[PDB]
């Protein structure tokens, strides 16, 4: 699709068995969402942007669908104040900046 | 052009005759800058990230460059970690999104 920017790109996801809706962040480095149940493996992790720094959960090689793009990569989980898709998957999807 | 995101999506700015990098931001409602100096009466704002809130002066029509394309909008100024360009202004510039 062609996303304006009108207003904030929301889209949904389907990641864990789960739907969520999420922000696409070309600003942002690394996915993040909000508190939430992933398998498999994980480390500690500080992640910082205005206002500060907060503590995640990185887990990684994780199955995530946006707007039926299959992907895999890197999620982080923690307090974030709202959800967000970052650049680590929103590459896998083909997604660019055009003006 | 088209902008992949395999990388930061650093460009260059031009504001008040002066030349910086800032980060096309999909994820920011607003354009932050990092301290400097701007013309005429500022408001004040408070706008949240990933860490929390901080406090930032808000400068109206501001002549801004970015890419070479010609932009008038406000811009905010506060201790951001970096020069982020938000839809306020991308929009501006015709920026969209596309995968
Ligand atoms: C460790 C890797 C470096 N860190 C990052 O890449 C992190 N990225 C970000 O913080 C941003 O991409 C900002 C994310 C977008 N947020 C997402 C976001 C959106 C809303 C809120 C929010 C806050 C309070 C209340 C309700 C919602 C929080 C975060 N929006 C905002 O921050 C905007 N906020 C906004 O538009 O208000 C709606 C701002 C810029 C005006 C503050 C911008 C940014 C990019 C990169 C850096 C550091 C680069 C050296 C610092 C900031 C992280 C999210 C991956
Ligand atoms: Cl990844
Ligand atoms: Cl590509
Ligand atoms: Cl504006």
């Amino acid at each position: 699709p062609q996303i304006t920017l009108w207003q904030r790109p929301l889209v949904t996801i389907k990641i864990g068995g789960q739907l969520k809706e999420a922000l696409l962040d070309t600003g942002a480095d690394d996915t993040v969402l909000e508190e939430m149940s992933l398998p498999g493996r994980w480390k500690p992790k500080m992640i910082g942007g205005i206002g500060g720094f907060i503590k995640v959960r990185q887990y990684d090689q994780i199955p995530i669908e946006i707007c039926g793009h299959k992907a895999i990569g890197t999620v982080l989980v923690g307090p974030t104040p709202t959800n967000v898709i970052g650049r680590n998957l929103l590459t896998q999807i083909g997604c660019t900046l055009n003006f």
